[PDB]
């Protein structure tokens, strides 16, 4: 099954549908492709950071947030990038601005 407690963003994307309890989830740029099931059964997740600022420099390809349901931080010099995107736009219901 799992035999670990990091669900974290380093040279892999499976190891985060397990840890039932991690509300935030920071990530950065060009670091794997977000596909399908990442986040299943995610029971406590309800928030995702991006600390990068251009859209392109992240993929998803339609999977993104299977098994999850939350909102998509990005920078505000970023967020008007985002929108104009050819994929992210159908996301612009759950992007927000960060803040400090």
């Amino acid at each position: 099954g799992s035999h670990e407690g990091e669900p974290v963003v380093g040279m892999d994307k499976s190891l985060f549908a397990g840890n039932t309890v991690i509300r935030e989830i920071t990530v950065q740029p060009n670091i794997g492709l977000l596909y399908d099931g990442m986040f299943s059964g995610c029971t406590a997740l309800e928030k995702l950071i991006l600390t990068g600022e251009d859209p392109s420099a992240y993929s998803a390809g339609d999977g993104l947030r299977d098994g999850a349901d939350f909102l998509i931080c990005v920078p505000e010099e970023a967020l008007d990038r985002y929108r104009r995107d050819y994929f992210w736009q159908t996301y612009a219901a759950w992007i927000q601005p960060m803040e400090q």
